[PDB]
C-alpha cells in the first residue's frame, strides 16, 4: 500500500539529497580556498608545494595542443586549485593584439562552467612545451616563473616534450637570492648540447615537483 509511490519518493530524496551534498561539499571546497589564499603560506615557505596532481583531462588537452605545434613551442594556461603542498590541475586551455581580455574571459567561463558541476578551481599555473629538448626551465621561463610567483601566486610552471614517454615537469622557481641544500638531478635527461649551457647555469634557481597523475568521476566520459 502505497509501495509504488514510496519508490519515486525515494528516487527524488535520493537525487535531492546529492545536488545538496554538491552544493554543501563546493561550498566548503570555496570556504577553504579563500581560507588558504588569504593565508598565503607559500610567501615564506619556499619549498612550500612539494606535488603536483594532473587530471587526465588536463593531460590529454595539454599534449594534444603540445603535438600541434609539432617543432614550434606552444603555450595555454591551467585551471585547478591548491591541497595543503599539492598544486591540482584539473583543466587546461590553449593560448590564444589589442589586449589578453580573451585570456581573461576565457579563465571566467571555464570557472563558470565548473561551478555548475559542483566544482572549485581557478587559475593555477601555466604550461608550454619544449619540442625534442626535455622538461626544464630556460633562462627565460626562470625570469618568467619568478613574476609569476609574486604577482599570480599561487602558480606553478608545467613543460610538456610532445616529441620523446610521459615526459612532463611541473616546477617552481625560488626567490632572487635564495640559496637552498640538497642535490636535485633526479631522473637524467639527454638534452642538446645547443641548450646545456642554459640548462645548467639555471638549474638551481627552480625545482621539480613530484607529479602524479588522476582520473576524475566527471574525467571519465
Ligand atoms: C605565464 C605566461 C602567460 N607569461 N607570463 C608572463 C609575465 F607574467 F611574466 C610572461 C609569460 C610568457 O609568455 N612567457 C614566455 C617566456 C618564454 C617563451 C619561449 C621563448 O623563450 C622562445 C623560445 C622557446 C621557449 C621555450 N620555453 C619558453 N620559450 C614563451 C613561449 C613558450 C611557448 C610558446 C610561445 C611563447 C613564453
Ligand atoms: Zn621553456
Amino acid at each position: 500500500s502505497g509501495s509504488g509511490m514510496a519508490q519515486k519518493t525515494w528516487e527524488l530524496a535520493n537525487n535531492m539529497q546529492e545536488a545538496q551534498s554538491i552544493d554543501e561539499i563546493y561550498k566548503y571546497d570555496k570556504k577553504q580556498q579563500q581560507e588558504i589564499l588569504a593565508a598565503k603560506p607559500w610567501t615564506k615557505d619556499h619549498h612550500y608545494f612539494k606535488y603536483c596532481k594532473i587530471s587526465a583531462l588536463a593531460l590529454l588537452k595539454m599534449v594534444m595542443h603540445a603535438r600541434s605545434g609539432g617543432n614550434l613551442e606552444v603555450m595555454g594556461l591551467m585551471l585547478g586549485k591548491v591541497d595543503g603542498e599539492t598544486m591540482i590541475i584539473m583543466d587546461s586551455f590553449a593560448l590564444p593584439v589589442n589586449a589578453q581580455a580573451a585570456a581573461y574571459e576565457y579563465m571566467a567561463a571555464y570557472i563558470e562552467n565548473a561551478k555548475q558541476v559542483g566544482r572549485l578551481e581557478n587559475a593555477i599555473g601555466w604550461y608550454h612545451s619544449h619540442p625534442g629538448y626535455g622538461c626544464w626551465l630556460s633562462g627565460i621561463d626562470v625570469s618568467t616563473q619568478m613574476l609569476n610567483q609574486q604577482f599570480q601566486e599561487p602558480f606553478v610552471a608545467v613543460v610538456i616534450d610532445p616529441t620523446r614517454k610521459v615526459n612532463l615537469g611541473a616546477f617552481r622557481t625560488y626567490p632572487k637570492g635564495y640559496k637552498p641544500p640538497d642535490e636535485g638531478p633526479s631522473e637524467y635527461q639527454t638534452i642538446p648540447l645547443n641548450k646545456i649551457e642554459d640548462f645548467g647555469v639555471h638549474c638551481k634557481q627552480y625545482y621539480a615537483l613530484e607529479v602524479s597523475y588522476f582520473k576524475s568521476s566527471l574525467d571519465r566520459k
